[PDB]
């Protein structure tokens, strides 16, 4: 009947079209910290105009003082201890550094890069297996060998950067390890909907951290599918709040807004429109399942209940 | 002893500091015909004003209407048809496209591209053996695989361009056949005197040719090394004609002047200069040696004769 459902658009994308071409450079490393760092002890700020949301709207805080997590953008080895550091002033427990890309990513010479293909989709359609083996092959082939990593400009494409021949080596575990961070990888495919795999990885985890754990999650900006983690999780833990404190919330202290709104995209970015559309969908549907399994203690995980309850657009 | 002899110059410099990184758009092909386009039946004109040289000189064409030679920037296969098409109404022999690019090169669905290292330095030090080696496997590597092209732009680094994911390889001896040309190739590298073992190769080459063959030489932009061979070209060819004339005459049609002038640099390109000494008492030398070596039939080769008669800085 339907080849394939609402949260599973990007499967109908054909990987070969996307190939990577460039390592692309992921944080200049000027600043101390990675960009739109925030906590969720954080104060809530105005909402972005470009979601016409309700300036004058209070959403409840119930829970984010106990909720534990964080989000930001990529970042070098020296940004990441200091956030290591921060996040250590706020707890005793574990702080985790949840790597939530899909695209192979890691350092050369201490230099944060990734193997970047158009709209960042180089490892789409790959297992996570496939998507960290090839991540590995990758950065060891640049070991000792003349690289050019750039900046994105425009068009998306390189502009300026440098070339240099690599002396060392590093995957982002390697990196969050000796930040004293331990280290989860989730590969989720840049600016769309993580997968049911995705998710069903992430809800496994969850359940086997410890109460006073921390979770520090990222992608690339920091925007997308760090908000999107980061939602999953205050809805997982504080089951309670409505959807629209939740979303309210996770706006307000820096992340996306995964409210419906009044998408507006520029022409060569009108591709992104259907999976906004779909992310709004979606986000609704996990509320739905948090709330409809939550009792039972998750028996039935996301994956399968999703295929009984697909979403609609 | 002496590490490297004057005219050896580059063999100091270290390989490893200037590999290959990204495919260079060598043509844009939005014009009819490469840049620099000029053939000996051209009329001379004025000087350009950084050689500081006599406008008033009128140089003698003594033997220019027989030369029969051309030189050009590199191009698009539509461009070497035009380039063809135009000779052929000048003459009735073969011929010849003379590339002198040490460079790895090639064409990419027609786009013509080459391998480019810092200082266009890719090849540095490999036998011509070697670097056609290196040419033949990256050119075959591309076919069906997603590659990045680009020109060069801000700090000679990549800017813009385009990806895509290459449908067709051709080497330029094939475009070149293609265009009803003739192919020899003259792997000299980028910026810098030809070595003795390029001018050995094309002395051999050049005993050898009909009456009536017609040499295009070209490089990537069609002044440094093109001019150079057109120079030596015209003086082999045109022995009676004093250095004077045959430098002042080589440039007025349109290309370099090889003779003294005061040498100027930006500090980024202050490595340049000594190649610009260099080249100029090279070309001396190779009068001379073409003066002295003609009433035998240049039974002693240019690599042999200048290790017995060393040029001086």
């Amino acid at each position: 009947t339907v080849t394939e459902p609402v949260g599973s658009y990007a499967r109908a994308e054909r990987p070969q079209d996307f190939e990577g071409f460039v390592w692309r450079l992921d944080n200049d490393g000027k600043e101390a910290l990675p960009r739109n760092f925030r906590t969720s002890a954080d104060a809530l700020r105005a909402p972005e105009k470009k979601f016409h949301l309700d300036a004058a709207y209070v959403p409840s805080r119930e829970g984010m003082d106990a909720l534990h997590i964080s989000g930001s953008s990529a970042f070098t080895p020296a940004q990441l201890k200091n956030v290591a550091a921060k996040l250590r002033e706020k707890t005793a427990g574990p702080i985790y550094d949840v790597d939530l890309r899909q695209e192979s990513h890691g350092y050369l010479d201490g230099i944060p890069v990734s193997w970047y293909g158009e709209r960042d989709w180089a490892n789409l359609g790959k297992s996570q297996h496939e998507a960290l083996a090839d991540e590995r092959h990758r950065l060891h082939a640049a070991l000792h060998k003349t690289v050019y990593i750039a900046p994105l400009g425009k068009h998306k494409l390189p502009e300026g950067g440098e070339v240099r021949r690599v002396q060392k080596v590093q995957t982002e575990q390697e990196v969050a390890e000796a930040a004293g961070m331990r280290y989860f990888r989730i590969a989720a495919t840049d600016h769309v909907w993580p997968t049911p795999e995705n998710i069903d990885r992430f809800l496994a985890f969850y359940r086997t951290l410890p109460q006073d754990a921390w979770l520090h999650f990222h992608c690339e900006a920091g925007v997308g599918r760090t908000t999107a983690f980061m939602v999953m999780t205050d809805m997982l833990k504080n089951p309670s709040v409505s959807l629209k404190d939740i979303l309210y919330r996770q706006h307000e202290i820096g992340g996306f807004y995964y409210g419906e709104f009044p998408i507006k995209t520029k022409d060569k970015d009108s591709w992104k429109t259907k999976y906004y559309r779909e992310k709004i969908v979606m986000i609704e549907q996990f509320y739905r399942y948090v709330q409809e399994n939550r009792a039972d203690g998750y028996q039935t995980p996301w994956s399968v209940w999703l295929k009984s309850h697909p979403a609609k657009a």
